[PDB]
């Protein structure tokens, strides 16, 4: 199998969500050693900002945004597990994950539209969504990035999705380990699955 | 009074909300003669991205943000009524939009800490969120937008916002027709208020 690892965070090795990403990276290498592993930081190597030109698509600007819509949505589709780092900034995910959904969107290409309504194209995949906030959210109404990430990757088809939270990191010093370990278990089980 | 409108489409003239925020505008002229108003647009004079180096916030790139992010902090406060126009993109706001956001929320700025939590320091506003879908997502589980907008202005300061819809633009003429006159009539109600 093969995975695919999305980091989104703005603050790099302090990051939360990229530690998190770098243990689900390590265990899953010990754990199920055949697999290949692509890590992608969507904050180190920038996705364009999808503006009016780029949804235009040609310009070499066009073109090259293209190119890059197509790499990314091969990639994708070439990997059986995505791994999705998704911070919460100002109660979104951040710019830099936002940024790679909008190439990947793409009608005829990640989805479809039929008879019965718009039908993913990526299909088969497997999703963990590691998702670190400085408050507490989970359950409540505040959680907006929950349920846009499910109904976002279940519109390219991508339905089947675990969330792993680790929240209130700006609680202390205590209820920061206690997010680091709940998700780190909570990784352990999906790898041990 | 003194009006905000803040454009987000990346479609120019051709946007169902620019098209709808113009007519806001022409009404408030009309009817609220007094009254001053300025217009934003976020996709003709794009806002950055945040990213390490901007929250990092010195360089002159962070010093030309910090500067960028007062001159929008201090125009939010100096008006009266924030007229939001707020395409949705696969589920998510427009980018133009949310780099706005990114630098307007600002601890002990426009939210500051306390004892019972945090608290919005935009106080005294009323908001409109002109909101268009080529969908229907009303009240649905689909549309995070909505209250994603209300949990990011209340957060702010900005707890009374009004919504008009404009959804199913891309369900055919008809369909476009309807969406574009129950939204001016939703703009009329506001204006004659
Ligand atoms: C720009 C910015 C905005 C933030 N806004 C929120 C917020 O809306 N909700 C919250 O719970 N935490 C907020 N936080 C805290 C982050 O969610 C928290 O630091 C988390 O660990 C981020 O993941 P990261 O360390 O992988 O980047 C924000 C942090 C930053 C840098
Ligand atoms: C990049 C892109 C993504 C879109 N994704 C969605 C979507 O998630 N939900 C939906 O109902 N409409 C979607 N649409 C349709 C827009 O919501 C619709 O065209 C609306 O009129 C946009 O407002 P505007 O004309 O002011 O830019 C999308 C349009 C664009 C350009």
């Amino acid at each position: 199998s093969k995975v695919l690892v999305l980091k989104s965070s703005i603050l790099a090795g302090y990051s939360q969500s990229n530690q998190l990403s770098d243990y689900f990276v390590e265990q899953w290498r010990e754990k199920h050693s055949a697999d290949e592993i692509t890590v992608r930081d969507l904050a180190a190597n920038p996705i364009p900002v999808l503006d009016g030109e780029l949804v235009g698509a040609l310009t070499p600007r066009q073109q090259e945004a293209l190119a890059l819509s197509d790499e990314l949505i091969a990639e994708l589709k070439a990997h059986d597990v995505i791994v999705i780092a998704a911070p919460m900034y100002n109660f979104n995910i951040s710019t830099q994950l936002k940024n790679y959904f909008d190439l990947v969107a793409r009608a005829g290409v990640t989805f479809r539209y039929t008879e019965n309504g718009p039908e993913g194209l990526v299909t088969g995949k497997k999703a963990i969504v590691i998702t670190s906030r400085g408050g507490i959210h989970k359950d409540g109404p505040t959680d907006l990035v929950t349920p846009y990430l499910s109904t976002f990757l279940g519109f390219i088809g991508i339905t089947d999705v675990k969330f792993v939270f680790a929240e209130g990191i700006a609680y202390g010093p205590e209820m920061a380990a206690k997010a680091q370990s709940d998700a780190k278990a909570a990784i352990d089980s999906i790898v041990s699955a």
